[PDB]
C-alpha cells in the first residue's frame, strides 16, 4: 500500500520555481535534501526580472545554468508540471 503521489517521483520531472525577488526560475529536479529543506536544481534558466519591477536592475542573461540550490527560506511558491498517473 502507497500513497499516488508517492508512487510517482518528483526527481526528473519539470519544475516552475518563484523566488523572492519576484523572478521565475524554471529546471529539472536534480536532488532533494529533506534534512536541510533546500532543493537542488540542474539545467536550469531565468526567464527575466523585468517581468516583476524591482529596486536592484538586472542585466539580461541569455545563459543557462548547470547547477543553483534554493533553500526553503528564500522561495516564495512552488508548482508542479508533471502530475502523477494512476497507480496499481
Amino acid at each position: 500500500l502507497e500513497d499516488p503521489s508517492g508512487g510517482t517521483p518528483y526527481i526528473g520531472s519539470k519544475i516552475s520555481l518563484i523566488s523572492k525577488a519576484e523572478i521565475r526560475y524554471e529546471g529539472i529536479l536534480y536532488t532533494i535534501d529533506t534534512e536541510n529543506s533546500t532543493v537542488a536544481l540542474a539545467k536550469v534558466r531565468s526567464f527575466g526580472t523585468e517581468d516583476r519591477p524591482t529596486d536592484r536592475p538586472i542585466a539580461p542573461r541569455d545563459e543557462t545554468f548547470e547547477y543553483i540550490i534554493f533553500r526553503g527560506s528564500d522561495i516564495k511558491d512552488l508548482t508542479v508540471c508533471e502530475p502523477p498517473k494512476p497507480i496499481m
